């Protein structure tokens, strides 16, 4: 993925304290594994996967949706086990907001109906024979403002003679203007190409006329203008005897300084072979076109994305079946292939317990888990939002991430401040008993708890706890995917001139026993292991015993005299 | 804009420009109000004593 936003350039060195209702709100903290999520989320480019650590990140490229809301369950769910780290794309196909004045098209770097509130105009500085430029961006308050735009350096030619002339000439093909030429007197000194070479930056130029002894270049110290010979503009016999004569590259000075700005990228209009629209001081104007489109009826798209990332967790937040199917299939996909996944789902409000049942008649995979309880979250900023199962979905995945590998969610308490229904004890068995995973909840002496009762996924037999436990499948997940990468590099991606089928025993042995000794697994067989080769394959078979959690206590009392 | 224009004239890493002016009280118990680039020996006193890094 794409860690979207570098450094701020800063100009001081400061420290600056501002009261405030809000703070930086989350972190995500150290984890072996990727969250990856999905959801109706404004701001971000569309069809493109961001990578976050930070919830301030996570504001200020995700600006606002419930995917937001999201992310700060991740990582508010539980300090304890915070979740990790985040990958997060956002459904809606938003578009930009465009405007077209003044000789320049400009663009919004900013995708969706908020696109339209930026604002961009230019202005004529009569002082110095230059443009002007301000940019406001008003729901974020930002504002920009560039001065002497265009200006490079002026020329002077010193000597008594009638007249000193300057010219730049064009070309039409490509609609560069890449000649520069000093004549006086109708003779000539020198000559530059602005198309590389000897003078492909002003800064030579300048040092080539600095050198004429009739004549010297300048340099305006209204802001850095070191700009390649190429952008200088079209000049058409300027009289270097008079006071001032400047070299002006328009777009030039805009393309470099307007690259800084946060929300504007601009563009040269073409007129509509047709020559360049002149770049023109314009009113501030707003941008138009920008919103938020529509999302797409399928999300396969979307998820084949995130193939080759390293997500094990992802969660579609979403109550549609065909979209639950989507990403089984795709989960299913990406194991075969050679990279695991889980995924988490739930639907609706208080969805009965027979429509559960038929999601479960629909879909029985081992792979996914069917979370059935709605409830709501009380959240930063002390609002308290009521949300369907889909965000408790994430509270469950952001637990899960935050846990080791061996360590399962079961019966880990969780932070939700109520939930839609209170299933009783036959209520909660019938639903676990038939693949469904849901919240309880106790009563201390003053305090009160909502409990993860136990990890099943929607697959329903016992009879294999790999399939069953989704804490126990992730750990072998794990312990073979590990291995096997671990094998690739050695014996494939090295260089190794031999093997042995009994080497490879060996190595098995020797990473298993690590485990062991770094309590990761509590026991194996030794002697099961089965190793075959056949010219430039290999076959490799093991067994290793999954880990047993402490389910059931019954006790019984008796009381009596004395 | 004079700093400026001492700027635009002069441009090079191998030189600093200060561009405030004070007093000092020196030995004696005079005050001295000084230009610059008695300004600069102080910051030149101080760079001399400082380490390297």
């Amino acid at each position: 993925a794409v860690e979207p936003f570098p450094r701020r350039p800063i100009t001081r060195p400061h420290a600056s304290i501002e009261v405030d209702t809000s703070g930086i709100g989350g972190s995500a903290g150290s984890s072996e594994k990727v969250f990856c999520l999905i959801g109706q989320a404004e701001g971000g480019e569309p069809n493109t996967v961001y990578e976050l650590r930070n919830y301030s990140q996570a504001k200020r490229l995700f600006r606002s949706g419930e995917l937001l809301d999201a992310i700060e369950l991740a990582w508010g769910s539980n300090p304890n086990y915070t979740a990790g780290r985040i990958l997060a794309m956002r459904i809606e196909d938003a578009k930009p907001a465009s405007a077209e004045i003044g000789g320049l098209k400009i663009t919004s770097k900013i995708y969706g109906n908020v696109a339209n509130n930026i604002q961009v105009g230019l202005e004529k500085n009569t002082l110095s024979d230059s443009l002007r430029l301000r940019v406001i961006f008003q729901d974020d308050r930002f504002n920009e403002v560039y001065d002497n735009i265009g200006n490079i350096f002026t020329i002077k030619y010193k000597g008594e003679e009638a007249n000193a002339t300057f010219s730049v000439e064009h070309d039409e093909e490509t609609q560069k203007a890449s000649r520069l030429v000093l004549k006086v007197g109708d003779q000539e000194v020198k000559s530059y190409d602005l198309t590389g070479g000897a003078y492909d930056y002003t800064n030579a130029i300048i040092t080539d006329i600095n050198q004429l002894p009739d004549f010297e270049a300048k340099l305006s110290p209204f802001g850095d203008k070191n700009l390649e010979s190429s952008k200088l503009d079209k000049i058409e016999n300027a009289n270097i005897k008079d006071k001032a004569v400047y070299v002006k590259a328009v777009f030039g000075d805009l393309e470099k300084q307007t690259a800084y700005n946060g929300i504007v990228s601009f563009e040269q209009l073409n007129a509509e072979t047709s020559p360049i629209k002149t770049i023109e001081p314009f009113e501030l104007t707003k941008l138009k076109g920008g919103t938020n489109g529509e999302p797409p009826a399928t999300w396969a798209d979307k998820l084949d994305k995130f193939a080759h990332e390293g997500g094990y967790y992802i969660v579609p937040l979403s109550s549609k079946q065909s979209v639950h199917a989507e990403v089984a299939s795709f989960v299913k996909e990406r194991s075969d292939a050679g990279e695991p996944m889980r995924a988490i789902v739930g639907g609706g409000f208080n969805e009965s317990k027979e429509q559960l049942f038929g999601r479960q008649a629909s879909l029985s995979n081992p792979r996914v888990s069917l979370v059935a309880n709605s409830g709501t979250f009380v959240m930063d900023d002390g609002r308290k939002n009521h949300v369907p199962a889909y965000m408790v979905a994430v509270a469950l995945g952001g637990l899960a991430s935050g846990l080791e590998i061996g360590e399962s969610i079961t019966f880990k308490p969780l932070r939700v401040s109520s939930l839609d229904q209170i299933y009783e004890s036959i209520d909660l068995d019938e639903l676990n008993e038939n693949g469904i995973i849901s919240i309880e909840f106790v009563r201390n002496r003053t305090n009160t708890f909502f409990r993860i009762v136990d990890d099943v996924t929607t697959f329903n037999d016992k009879s294999d706890p790999v399939k069953a436990e989704m804490a126990v499948g992730e750990a072998n997940d794990f312990l073979v995917s590990e291995l096997k990468v671990q094998l690739e590099d050695q014996f494939i991606g090295t260089r190794t001139i031999n093997t042995s089928a009994s080497i490879i025993k060996d190595f098995i042995q020797s990473y298993l026993g690590r485990k062991k000794r770094d309590n990761e697994i509590q026991d194996f067989p030794a002697e099961d292991v089965q190793v075959i080769v056949e010219g430039n394959e290999a076959r490799i078979s093991m067994t290793v015993y999954p880990i047993r959690s402490f389910k059931k206590i019954s006790v019984s009392l008796v009381y009596k005299q004395q």
